[PDB]
């Protein structure tokens, strides 16, 4: 089974990283134990959607391509290592984002920096090490692979796009013309930048490149299958599915039982959609209550969202995405029914 | 002049990075201005010792190698880009380290995260972008270069060694056997881990790889001159000069007029050297006062250092380093008098 193989590769990669720290970086057993716990706490516990997508894509191509058994094993092992590079990249994002946002919990457990023996002083560096480990993995396991150059180049472009996206996200409640390192940033009063196009730019860069584009393209790279696809279509379908995924996360932050998007004045799908249909009085009530810690004001915003019938707007949004995704999957079938099926599976798991 | 060329390349690299953000990352003019100011504030103002070392090494080889004028220009341009990759890597370290340590000032100016319109929320991400820019630079300017693979591999090993070193440094006042993410870390009471070998490990990883090894090896890589050297000697001389550089920085933190190493209980050269010669009563007075914010206790520690005649220990340390560096430079002369002269210049600038 794919998951059994994926989890076995984690144990192998962890042992490699920790043994390398001992033989080449003069690490002592106690610091190796601290890093082992850090790696387990930050990398494990999720559903492994991103890492498993690499494995599923590679498995698809193995079913329709002739290979010796040793080659099939090498491809699957490469897909598992590539998948862990993405999972560790996500771990890096989550550790740093939780510190930047002053988050409390991450998956019903305290954020890494909040652990008593961690603290922000170590946690920022722990997040830096998580990302360095993605590169150590790549250079060690893929040293002689023909796809090494393409995989490293794609990985840094995705990483940089994600960092740019984090900047778009954290500055989404500022008026762009007021951005200035010398002057403390006031929250927007007109909310003129809370538009569908601006929201789409935040989501595209902060989530879609690493959650959807990177796992799909890595699966193609380790399979030596980039010719079975039109890269403009892969990008188009990844950004579309990714946007839908973030819209779902935005809805959950507000309505799923234990989120601080309202208090943080985030440019969420809910605030943008609400502002796109609100009358003069509703806009005024939104402005008087948004981006405030006061629970009474948060309740006013949630109530405005509830009475605005945003469930109908979400249903219409969902219908349009289902429509466009189905269209892109059909266009993907021209060059590869195998790859189009992997995308269909990713969509099913998202939808 | 080398410095004029180096500074002209900064303007070219900055324009490239910001133009790429506009054409490929959908950036708006205000966010591009914020990133331009961030880049200037974090990357400029220093002596450019690390970046200029790449240029000086390349200039040395140009004087003894036959090349067309266009090739000389390409090599110098590559040395300048490589030098800026190191300067931006340093900028990344300084931004993140200043946040982790809660530092106030950096070169008589507030630390980046302390700027009113920055804050920790943006500054951690700004430091991440500084490092991503080193990779964007490499992939764009060195895309067709034969040294691209070696340069990227060397750069990530150095970066990872530096992150490991930061961990060694920030945990240097903890008892290793007590390291535990679940338990708040008490400061050491016996100071058994304040030894020359442990101090040497901190310095080797936190400073020497990126300050001395990386600029020297990058200069060799852009010059296609790795055969003019024995890499074991380059590593040995880089770690030796690097250790001396950190010992100088440790002395300055305590005695150079405006440092918090004493209050932070850092495993500095001064604390290690003091403990290596102190009697029973002096050790007890050190333990009762070290790692405390109280200015009265800091003064007791400085006084213990002053009466311990650490200036004589520094003079004896300096004499041994001068001796060993001269020896290594002589061993470097066997394969390259040109490279040995560049190392002699680096030593002169350090000493
Ligand atoms: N797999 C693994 C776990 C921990 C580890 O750390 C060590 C450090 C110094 C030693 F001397 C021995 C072990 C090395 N490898
Ligand atoms: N859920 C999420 C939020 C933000 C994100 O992007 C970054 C995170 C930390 C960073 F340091 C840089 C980018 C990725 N995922
Ligand atoms: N050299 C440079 C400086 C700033 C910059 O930012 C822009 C963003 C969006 C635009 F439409 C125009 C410029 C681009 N390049
Ligand atoms: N002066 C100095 C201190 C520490 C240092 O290393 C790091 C810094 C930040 C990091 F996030 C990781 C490593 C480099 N230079
Ligand atoms: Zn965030
Ligand atoms: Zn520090």
């Amino acid at each position: 089974a794919s998951m059994e193989r994926f989890l076995s590769v984690y144990d192998e990669v962890q042992a490699f990283l920790l043994d390398q720290l001992q033989s080449k970086y003069e690490i002592d057993p106690n610091r190796a134990r601290y890093l082992r716990i850090m790696m387990d706490t930050t990398c494990l516990g999720g559903k492994y959607f991103r890492g498993m997508t690499v494995v599923n894509v590679a498995e698809g191509f193995l079913a329709v391509t002739q290979h010796d058994e040793a080659t099939k094993e090498r491809i699957l092992h490469d897909a598992c290592v590539g998948g862990w590079m993405i999972e560790f990249l996500q771990a890096h994002y989550l550790v740093e984002d939780d510190i930047m946002d002053g988050s409390v919990m991450r998956r019903g457990k305290p954020c890494w920096y909040r652990f008593p023996g961690v603290t922000t002083q170590c946690a920022i560096n722990d997040g830096i090490i998580l990302k360095s480990w993605t590169q150590i993995m790549a250079w060690h396991y893929f040293a002689d692979r023909p796809f090494l150059k393409d995989l490293l180049c794609l990985f840094q472009k995705v990483d940089y796009a994600t960092a740019v996206g984090q900047m778009y996200d954290v500055t989404s409640m500022c008026d762009s013309n007021k951005l200035d390192p010398e002057v403390a940033q006031p929250m927007t009063t007109d909310f003129a930048e809370f538009t569908p196009a601006i929201y789409k730019r935040i989501v595209k860069y902060k989530t879609t490149f690493y959650t959807y584009l990177l796992p799909l393209v890595m699966g193609l790279l380790v399979s030596e299958a980039a010719a079975s696809v039109e890269m403009n279509l892969v990008e188009r379908v990844a950004h579309l599915i990714g946007e839908y995924f973030q819209v779902q996360d935005d809805v959950m932050d507000c309505f799923t039982p234990p989120g601080t998007d309202i208090e943080d004045a985030k440019c969420s799908w809910l605030a943008v959609t609400f502002l796109g249909k609100a009358n003069a009085a509703q806009v005024a009530e939104f402005k008087a209550n948004y981006g405030e810690k006061d629970p009474a004001k948060v309740a006013v915003v949630k109530r405005l969202y509830s009475k605005a019938n945003l469930q109908a707007d979400f249903a219409a949004y969902e219908a349009e995405v289902v429509r466009e995704v189905e269209s892109l999957i059909e266009q993907l079938k021209v060059k590869s029914p195998t790859f189009a099926e992997s995308v269909a599976v990713v969509w099913e798991k998202t939808h």
